[PDB]
């Protein structure tokens, strides 16, 4: 797995499951939580290891899938919660997923899908973080450690505590100028070029070099 | 333990501490975090394994228990804190548990009891919640995932986070409606004749039918 | 490891990490998290054995360092987070960790110190519990179970939640009187003769020996 926290594991590299979408040199730091991005990070995903034949069978058909960008950060712990509400309605009288076996017939399978769960890119995700079911992360997103999300994330937003939005990361231009350029689509040797401006706040400089060399 | 996140061992099975008392159906599903009910979710509850021969020596005082009705729902990581205090007196001028051979005879024990913690019956628990010692949870109430539940929870009510109490699930007319029949003290013909009203939010096609068939 | 829940190590026997310093008496009771304090409770600093072979080179020069105080009692799951902001730059255009072997030379490395982080004496942290980079935690002070601590903790306050600050343990004179007087300094005779007075809420009875005895 992990030899140590200066460790971090290309996903689109490694991931597996049919119904896992990353992006480009996104990675999971996951060393102090010992196991892979598959197995402990993304949660109640039909088409993992044990749950790999009951996906390659059919029985349950189409499935809520992680869509994950590129450039993005998922720090350790950082937990993915899928298949929506797990057969739990608190509309009905009992939130109790009652079988066939036990109960016979009339039970209503109470499972329904919540939407795919989206992440934009150059998110970056903190520790022991938890998105819920068919949540969107917009591109620039952060999330703070221990971080529960339940609605949509802004773009460029940033997201503490139990949903807690505290700020942008910088003006609503400039962050839609980001959202136009998407510096992250571009071809490798103009990001290896402006990773000097990358690495920095000067967004206007960026949308120069995009109008003069990319777009 | 657990082969996969579709699994749910039955609680009423495979709990061997007299300190714990489920009822009937209750199961917990905690395939993300490996060990067992009695070895990852009830925490410090005198009576377990690791303590077993030091509990049966008596030495200790009377423990707070922990009981849970029927049909709950208990997802992966949920944790139920016992110990009370842990001999932690936060009145006292220090917080620090002395032992009596390290200081000598004048050390005082600041354990105290909390109370049993109780949870009611359909309730369901989402994943890494954790429950404070002392706290009642009522009939038909849900737990937000990682919630942390501090005070007692009202029945059929919804407690997200820090102990947030979003809603009710029903009508209180209709909340006292199923805490009167009581459905899951009803026989298991029963529950299963009125699996499809269950699976539906009308509660009084329910109470017609304890009425006219129950008593 | 940790044979049941009632035992705790004593950091100051244990600790092999050069940039973590503990007082005396101060124990880690983390049996539901399975390995040591270095490995579990202590995450991202170099000097622990994942990252020796890193420290022993002076690659990164000098970093922040954890720091406890005397008497402490850190709970099952407590973490300090330390390394700082990771090189993660929410105030650069990418919060992504640019590597100078995978991208040009023009990578500017966004890591940056959060200063040391301070715990002071007769702490108690609660389980799982997140102490964030650069926090310092005054004496006295009790930390909530699963809290994240991101500002400074005044000293003998009770902080439960997302740095919600519950009260204070004592009138502020007292609190003052313990700060002055500071017991866990004491010879251990001392902090013998007086256990009577330290398992009670009688501090002026402590500032009365201080005076007449230590002082
Ligand atoms: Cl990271
Ligand atoms: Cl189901
Ligand atoms: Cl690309
Ligand atoms: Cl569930
Ligand atoms: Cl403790
Ligand atoms: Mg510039
Ligand atoms: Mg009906
Ligand atoms: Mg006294």
């Amino acid at each position: 797995a992990f030899n140590s926290w200066l460790e971090g594991q290309n996903l689109k590299e490694q991931v597996k499951n049919p119904n896992i979408e990353v992006g480009d040199y996104s990675y999971y730091s996951g060393f102090y939580h010992s196991k892979t991005f598959e197995e402990q990070a993304v949660r109640y995903l039909l088409g993992d290891a044990p749950t790999q034949e009951v996906w390659e069978s059919g029985q349950f058909g189409e499935v809520d899938k992680l869509r994950i960008g590129k450039f993005c950060s998922i720090a350790s712990g950082a937990t993915f919660m899928m298949a929506g509400n797990q057969g739990h309605r608190a509309d009905w009288i009992s939130t109790f997923p009652f079988s066939k076996k036990e109960f016979g017939e009339g039970v209503k399978d109470g499972f329904q899908r919540a939407g795919d769960t989206i992440v934009g890119n150059d998110v970056w995700i903190g520790s022991e973080a938890m998105i819920m079911p068919g949540v969107h992360i917009g591109d620039g997103a952060i999330i703070g450690a221990r971080a529960v999300i339940t609605k949509n994330v802004a773009p460029y937003s940033v997201v503490v505590g139990n949903n807690v939005v505290v700020k942008k990361r910088f003006d609503e231009n400039l962050i839609q100028t980001l959202l136009v350029i998407k510096w992250w689509d571009w071809p490798l040797q103009h990001i290896k070029n402006t990773m000097e401006i990358l690495c920095s706040g000067h967004i206007e400089e960026l949308e120069q070099y995009f109008i003069k060399n990319v777009g």
